């Protein structure tokens, strides 16, 4: 059966040597994958000159709304994704993670793109960097979306999630993607890509797909392209030394195998609740997805006195794990994805048995069954620091070794001895042990969960990588980072430090810069609607002379009887020399100067960005405020009944009769729009 | 004369096939470089187990003070640095950049480490990531310094700067450095390293040096190491495919050669001042450091009607450039560093003349002169779209080709056709032309200077990369990034997303976050000195009932008669339902509640970090404020007369009778220390 | 108390002054008729003010 490949806008299929997909729980082959004879140059050409300018013509708010629309359209027809993911040998609780984690990743990236990203093609990530004395030469960093493809080469673990956690920063980062899933489970990936394409939500060329080998794709990539690998270590190391990647110097992000540790602390005793949640976390993480996730615990570090207790409790919890078909009742663990993957697991199990020990059903696994089943294996290593095969070989299933430590000093060394892991766990109640664990073990782990009784109530666990937490790890785990919230959309952008005058940076950034030109046009800025405010619309307010009565009335009304405002003696011996006006009264009288009293588009304030009181304001000191608009960033009007509005940021520059800036700050404001869209 | 190499704490020199350093302006050999037989494994071992725990045991404030002390000690004996840099063929104004820009980079990284870095071994960059509805499970991203070495492989351009712009993020990031300078000018680098080592400021093992080939250094690097490269593309692309670098997956940052542009716009007419500063910028950037800097302008893009005017004004300005000895007066341009570099520049010119043209003294360069003199060269390309040799080959000296454009659409394509550049320039006075230039040309340039009449007064120019702006560029420019302010110290750290309860994350981060345990100890927190404050020292203030009279008195005193506070009619027609308390009065009454009136260690306030008003405060709605300490971060007391102090941050949490958090924010506050240090 | 107040300022009478010297600023005594009212739009406290407004261009 043809499992096609969405290339050049059409659904094409290969003609050549074809691998085939087995049904994981039964054994029959009901797909076959190939991509031979497909023009990858034409696919990259169609992507770059069709879907890349269509994404680069959208703003970040529009692209986040596109992410939310694809998230809702893919959450609607989600049951066919469960039907296609049941072929992967996963249970309902595993396919639920696989589908809903990717769709919630789309919703989370839609929220983060709708909140902290501008209504612009470009994104200035800085505030401003002044580089001169008078203020005529400054700079700020810009992030422009790259003009090429984003070749995502995924693994066989999460088709839906692992494709779809890379696709939301790619689309939000303004690049079109070409997804090469692993050929073991690409049918769910083509179900996802077909549900994306047959909706009219994304532009044509913004997403592509290849089932099978790429062949000629990596030999054609321009320097504006990125490659994000996920899978085995050897394949990613062979793709890193690919000559076009090292010649054109494209960013190559790799995610490889890892030995994720779970360290038990000395404070944990078996009567504590920490022991039960420790055993529950290890068993749940090792039995979720049958150990076929990269964030699965594969090493358990215990104290020396707690070897027998943990080695009995883990077996007593794991013998109640039923390994069978997901559709029949009473079954917790599903199966692996292939019989070849079962042989690849057991050939690593036999390496771990050549220098370790055995606690449970290990190499006892039928290599000719009608299903890719593998029993939950708990190993043991009596000499952990004298066995290098434990800290260098992963069995990519339900296998995890157990090994002792000595008083939380050998435990840190066994956590760091994995050559750089993808994730880690410490289970303690003592916070000093957690401090000493993060101070040494976070050099090798990209993520560390510290699990106690208070954390374990609403924790996501260890096998749910959050879309706003960095999914990475140095060394053996690949070195590259993913899912860093807005850190992940910056890999798909080019960072440029743009220099020049502030009045030029204000028009480059489409956001007002501290020393830019103004547009005063005789009417009040809060009277303007959203569509007629421009970044640069300034108001020069009238003056208000600060006096001693102002200090007295504000110190009475607020209750702030601070000695630098309400004491003649103590303020004379302070740094100011005499009693000064309150900073919050400078703020309040500033807002009394620029805020229009009448009813207009200004709805609520709710915000103040960065307040720094530079020089003190005294009695007999006039105050004049320069209210100027800075940033517009409309909202997408999530319901048809809600009022159309945007969150307009005003930069506020207060000064005195000597024209030096006292208390320059920035406020946010929800300003209603004149015309809606949805 | 022996030019040694600081390895394993001792000054050592190799014994083998030695390369030798020629004098640039005269021609004799007065240094020799070799590193054969030097144990590189013992050097890396001494660095990792002697200087890495010494640097990692310091805090970021102490490492910034160390950078400032090294900057002062290296600025004191700065004249011997000019004496050693005069041997590189540079003039006094050309060596002034190389010495003082690196020393100012040290002062700038000292200021950035003093202002925005904590008083901790670790650095949390996030605020808080809530991952649970109850609040008992949250996360934030840490940044722990790596436990390995940084291998810096520099070019021959800036010994002092190019070593010293990488050495400040390495030390401030927390790693020991091993610097491999280019063997054409390593004597200035060893003068720098010797002035660093013979001062007692840096720890032993924190800096190393190899004047010669590394040989066996890259084959011994652990996964906790980073490699930074600057030089030719053919060397760095072969050091990217090195098997230990791709096996252990260590970060290789490369800065290759780039084709930097200087685009002239259509608005610039020769009667404007923009034309003269355009010509002056091109001439100064092409003649500074004899055109041997990585950010030098090498492609001048002009309109077709302005070819003759630019191509005559550049000749009339560049024939005034005198190329001779730097010590004799009336000499603008110095010389190249070697006769081999002169032959390289002449053969790249001979490659460019296979399809280009000639305007000035080009390929005529005397190879038999006693000095590496190369004349200023202005080339011409009448068909820039039909000549790939212009857009693929740089002559690394005073050579810069000229080529026409067609009405700002061909100019953007010729600026982007460089394959990814390190620096760029548009000289216009129209902000929309600059917006259109950044919208397309920032994808290939890591830095773009928009130069006009206002910017050209106090600009640093185009060949001084700022220590707080990204010195990088995609594709042909290498792909990596440097000097990005505090972005550069994150290349030497590991980003670990740490999960847990907030009371555990507060002890990990040494900062109270949002929902941690409190420590109320019967006395007011503003009465405590700096050393007796702890992150988590809380204060539950008394209550204050908000009323209609509070709204009236604050709207009168501030002068803010906003309709949601002072109108009964329009507030009923608004989103609030009735008129509410001013948010600034909630802020002011909060500060009236928590600020102690007496004279204490609190000096000034001057700060407010992130104010958000969540729920509205009504009349008859009580207000209770939870002041708690968040972040301590002492200052170094730069003099002896100044008072010892620290910038203590307080997270302020206001709430009503329903205990919902209205108006949660964070203030900065200067708190005097009990005992000083300097 | 609770009775809102809205004010209707409107220009009523202009009547410039002749600028008896050359050093004196050109001005006129502009009368405004103030019509204060409430949420029921009944005119509580209607009155009229005189107010001196400087002219743009003089005569003497």
């Amino acid at each position: 059966q043809q499992l096609a490949s969405f290339l050049s806008g059409t659904w094409q299929s290969g003609r050549g040597r074809s691998r085939l997909i087995h049904h994981a729980i039964s054994g029959e082959a009901l797909w076959e994958v190939t991509s031979e004879g497909l023009d990858m140059a034409a696919a990259r050409q169609f992507a770059i000159e069709k879907g890349a300018p269509a994404l680069r013509a959208m703003t970040f708010i529009e692209r986040a709304a596109m992410l939310k629309a694809v998230a809702k359209h893919l959450l609607s027809e989600k049951e066919r994704f469960y039907a296609l993911s049941a072929q992967t040998g996963a249970t309902r609780a595993d396919s639920w993670v696989d589908i809903e984690g990717g769709i919630g990743t789309l919703f989370t990236y839609a929220s983060l793109g709708s909140r902290e990203l501008p209504d612009d093609t470009l994104w200035p990530e800085d505030e401003l960097i002044p580089l001169s004395k008078e203020g005529g030469f400054a700079a700020r960093h810009l992030l422009t979306s790259k003009s090429g493809v984003a070749v995502h080469i995924n693994a066989f673990n999460f088709p839906c999630w692992g494709m779809l956690e890379k696709l939301a920063p790619t689309w939000l980062g303004g690049m079109p993607a070409i997804i090469k899933p692993a050929t073991a489970t690409a049918q769910l990936t083509q179900a996802m890509v077909k549900s994306i394409v047959d909706s009219g939500l994304v532009p044509e060329g913004a997403i592509s797909l290849i089932c099978g080998s790429a062949g000629d794709l990596l030999d054609h990539l321009d320097s504006q392209d990125v490659v994000t690998f996920t899978g085995s270590a050897a394949t990613g190391q062979m793709l890193r030394v690919q000559p076009n990647i090292v010649a054109k110097s494209i960013p190559f992000t790799m995610e490889a195998d890892s030995l994720n540790c779970c360290v038990l602390g000395e404070d944990v005793t078996p009567d504590q609740p920490e022991f039960a949640l420790f055993i529950r976390e290890v068993v749940r993480e090792m039995t979720t997805k049958a150990g076929q996730k990269c964030t699965a615990i594969r090493r358990i570090i215990v104290p020396q006195a707690l070897v027998n207790a943990v080695s009995d409790a883990l077996v007593a919890r794991l013998q109640k794990v039923v390994v069978g078909d997901p559709a029949q009742e009473g079954v917790k663990m599903g199966a692996l994805v292939n019989a070849e993957q079962r042989a690849d697991v057991q050939e690593k199990v036999n390496i771990l048995l050549a220098a370790g020990c055995e606690i449970r059903l290990g190499g006892q696994a039928d290599l000719s069954a009608a299903g890719a089943f593998f029993p939950p294996t708990l190993l043991y290593c009596p000499q952990p620091d004298e066995t290098p095969a434990v800290h260098a070989t992963e069995a990519f299933g339900p296998v995890a070794t157990l090994m002792p430590a000595q008083n939380q000093r050998h435990a840190l060394q066994l956590a760091c001895a994995g050559g750089g892991s993808l994730a880690g766990t410490l289970v303690t109640a003592d916070p000093q042990i957690a401090r000493q664990f993060i101070a040494d073990a976070a050099r090798t782990h990209g993520r560390i969960q510290i699990l106690n009784e208070e954390s374990a109530k609403e924790s996501t666990g260890h096998g749910s990588p959050l879309p706003q937490l960095v999914h990475g790890g140095p060394g053996r785990a690949g070195g590259g980072e993913e899912l860093g919230g807005l850190r992940a959309v910056k890999h798909y952008m080019q960072r440029t430090a743009v220099q020049g005058s502030p009045t030029m940076l204000a028009a480059i950034s489409k956001q007002w810069v501290r020393g830019a030109k103004v547009e005063e046009d005789r009417i009040h800025p809060f009277r303007k609607y959203f569509e007629e405010l421009q970044p640069g619309d300034s108001l020069l307010t009238p003056r208000r002379t600060m006096t001693e009565a102002d200090i007295v009335n504000f110190a009475c009304l607020s209750g702030d009887h601070f000695y630098a405002h309400m004491d003649k003696i103590a303020a004379a011996e302070s740094i100011f020399g005499e009693r000064v006006v309150h900073g919050y009264f400078v703020l309040s009288a500033a807002a009394g100067l620029f805020v229009d009293a009448g009813v207009g588009p200004v709805i609520a304030n709710y915000g103040l960005e960065s307040l720094r009181f530079i020089e003190p304001v005294k009695p007999g000191d006039t105050i004049q405020v320069r209210l100027t608009c800075k940033r517009k960033t409309l909202k997408k009007q999530r319901s048809a009944e809600e009022k159309p509005t945007g969150v307009v940021e005003w930069a506020v520059e207060v000064f005195n009769q000597h024209q030096t800036p006292v208390a320059l700050y920035s406020i946010l404001t929800l300003v209603a729009r004149q015309h809606g869209d949805f």
